[PDB]
């Protein structure tokens, strides 16, 4: 028999994700890392839009 | 009848996503946030690797 079959796609559940930046400075010289502050405020900074290989 | 079928996989359509990451200091005191600054460029400093939850 003759099948008749049309694409088909599952829909996907995301739990949201996030990432570490464990780069925080010990000692003032060099641009390794990132100098430690101390204060929690949301300064606009965010990341590069790279996408997931999965 | 007899159905011969194989495995099939689907593509995926990853767009680009972006964290924030909102630990800017105010006061260069401790070690809970990073200090600001002025002009921004590259140094290298990117996330930690970790899976997205799907």
């Amino acid at each position: 028999h003759t099948i008749n079959q049309t694409p088909h796609s599952h829909s996907i559940s995301d739990p949201g994700h996030a990432h570490g930046v464990p780069f925080g400075a010990a000692v003032d010289n060099g641009n390794n890392a990132f100098d430690t502050g101390g204060s929690p405020y949301n300064n606009g900074i965010g990341t590069t839009q790279n996408q997931t290989g999965i």
